[PDB]
RNA sequence: GGCGCGCGCC
RNA sequence: GGCGCGCGCC
RNA sequence: GGCGCGCGCC
RNA sequence: GGCGCGCGCC
RNA sequence: GGCGCGCGCC
RNA sequence: GGCGCGCGCC
RNA sequence: GGCGCGCGCC
RNA sequence: GGCGCGCGCC
């Protein structure tokens, strides 16, 4: 069968436009004209909504501060490869050679989710339920193990851990501003390598220094 | 009539579960459980998508570069006062006094279009319907006026030449890094106020210059 | 947009 | 032959 | 009319 | 560079 | 979470 | 009496 | 078992 | 502070 269907296989739907599906899969080094961008603006919103919604839905704490983490995780490039690789996006896309990156395979990602929503008669509903019928339980194991990006100052500490087996040390600087809205100022070290990091806490200050200083340390 | 009788009228939508709306218009100071904190989080993402999904059919220009700068005004505090101001927001909030702003209007319009999507049954399309309904118009004349966000550059201009009827000065710094990918380093400069701004390109490190002068000015 | 330049990738 | 990043001139 | 900033198109 | 839209100052 | 502290707002 | 921001101790 | 980082709850 | 979940190094 021709490329066309074995995506609409693995995705359970056909399209009515073939070329609106073909233009989710179309990168811009293969064609000026007609490829996916707007559908990758239009999908972002869209998936994100799906993503929201979801986890709203099923994770244990209803928190912001508890759900934010989680969303940020879930939204990311490293989850959408992920969800991707269950429909082998990465054959279907026209692309040059030596183009093709995780970015893209994301931009693709979104663009076919753009395009079925656009191919249904923009029917939310049904392309949300399509949605969560390939990903809702991928969905839920990662809001179950409460996956999230890992923060600066975890980070920075793997790093100094494997490279030297030694993990960095934050001080306090100094401490500005009314008592009600101090601005910390914290150095993160490691070596002779040091870094500066404000915030509005002494924990925002110094992973902000974590940033920084895995910045600096990722350029020596 | 009742309060919420008189906001489901200016909504055009009667709620079967009252104490959706009411939690959506409930603020953290006025009780410490069922405000809308998780409704705000639900809203911003199908709010964000109603935008989007707009924008992407009557913008003129379907470019990401073109669509971007449109959608940041479009799903801001500043905007989504504006659209809540058709609704009198204000006036039906449960708050206390002296911690209302346009950052909870912005939350409580966003919890009340999650109120009114899961009330509806999780209806994604009759609730943007309904969004549209109120909202389009206000929408499509934003996006014809071409409305955005001004940019750093514009904003320190407008600032200097109030207070001292003079335009800054950008001058380069430096370049460094593989001439595919360089870096640029920029100053921007009034009186003898100077702060640094660096990017892949001299409109960029303008730029940034630019926002690290208005915060300094702004200080000063 | 036109005329060019440095660099990089296929 | 085709792309990309940046810069300059009109 | 002038100076300047942003964006679009050519 | 030109033209267009928006804006600031004169 | 407990016991406190500085500051701010009603 | 009620909130908010930050900090410390267990 | 130890040291440390992040988050949740109490 | 305690307990829980995740992880790094020993």
């Amino acid at each position: 069968m021709k490329m066309l269907e074995q995506l609409e296989k693995k995705l359970g739907y056909t399209f009515k436009d073939k070329s609106l599906l073909e233009k989710a899969l179309t990168h811009v080094s293969y064609s000026k004209k007609e490829h996916y961008e707007t559908l990758e603006f239009l999908g972002d919103a869209l998936v994100n909504f799906f993503i929201v919604d979801l986890l709203v839905q099923y994770s244990p704490n209803k928190r912001e501060g508890f759900l934010s983490p989680l969303k940020a995780y879930l939204i990311s490039e490293e989850f959408f490869n992920l969800l991707a690789q269950k429909l082998e996006l990465h054959k279907f896309i026209r692309i040059k050679r030596g183009k093709i990156n995780e970015t893209i395979i994301g931009d693709v990602f979104k663009a076919l989710w753009a395009a079925v929503y656009i191919d249904s008669g923009r029917d939310a509903n049904f392309t949300r339920e399509l949605f969560y019928k390939l990903f809702k339980e991928d969905i839920l194991s990662a809001i179950k193990e409460g996956r999230v990006k890992k923060d600066y100052k975890t980070i920075l500490q793997e790093i100094t851990q494997k490279r030297w087996k030694e993990r960095p040390e934050y001080r306090l600087i100094s401490v500005e501003g009314p008592h009600h809205k101090k601005k910390f100022i914290v150095e993160a070290k490691i070596k002779e390598y040091r870094t500066l990091g404000e915030g509005k806490s002494k924990k925002e200050a110094e992973q902000r220094a974590a940033e920084e200083l895995i910045k600096l340390l990722e350029e020596s």
